[PDB]
């Protein structure tokens, strides 16, 4: 099992919207055996355990502003959409994965103001 | 749910002493080693990577060969346990052990090690 980013770094302008992909291998997806976690500076972004988001332990910073793509999940694309991006969301996102195996991988986002 | 813990978070080790780093993670009844992955890294280095119930050294880093150790005989009771055999500088640092075995987590673990 390997995890891929065809994009380590994203470029996003502040104030918008990002999505940030990790690829991970896909017969029909098995939501029970899936976790994926998303994460920057030690800050739990998204929890998605079996089936769906852990919101209990995601970090302030990131309530109401993180989600992952439910619908692209099956494309077997963990992919993170966060919402209104300030200068403080640059850095290195680290997507991990367990779905039968477990592997993680490192996006950089950097983000220009106007 | 599924959560690692960490006794210790920090390692003052000797240099040249030998060490061994423990997450602990919950298990009932028996261990089912084809349900389990444990990897440990260090600074982005690759130094266990146990899936399935075997080892894998072709993807260990150069520096923990022959030097490191995963203690199977801990496994079984919910321990995973990084050994590393005569410390250097170079070994301080902060570590991940990440364990997969029905639920997934990871936890951070601070090495420092005095001088010779
Ligand atoms: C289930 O939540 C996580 C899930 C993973 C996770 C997800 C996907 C894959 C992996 C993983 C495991 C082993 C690996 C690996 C990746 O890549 C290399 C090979 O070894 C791992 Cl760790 C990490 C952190 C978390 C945060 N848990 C907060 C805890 N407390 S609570 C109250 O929420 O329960």
């Amino acid at each position: 099992f390997t995890v891929t980013v065809p994009k380590d770094l994203y470029v996003v302008e502040y104030g918008s919207n990002m999505t940030i992909e990790c690829k991970f291998p896909v017969k029909q997806l098995d939501l029970a055996a899936l976790i994926v976690y998303w994460e920057m500076e030690d800050k739990n972004i998204i929890q998605f355990v079996h089936g769906e988001e852990d919101l209990k332990v995601q970090h302030s910073s990131y309530r109401q502003r993180a989600r992952l793509l439910k619908d692209q999940l099956s494309l077997g694309n963990a992919a993170l959409q966060i919402t209104d991006v300030k200068l403080q969301d640059a850095g290195v996102y680290r997507c991990m994965i367990s779905y039968g195996g477990a592997d993680y991988k490192r996006i950089t986002v950097k983000v220009n103001a106007p």
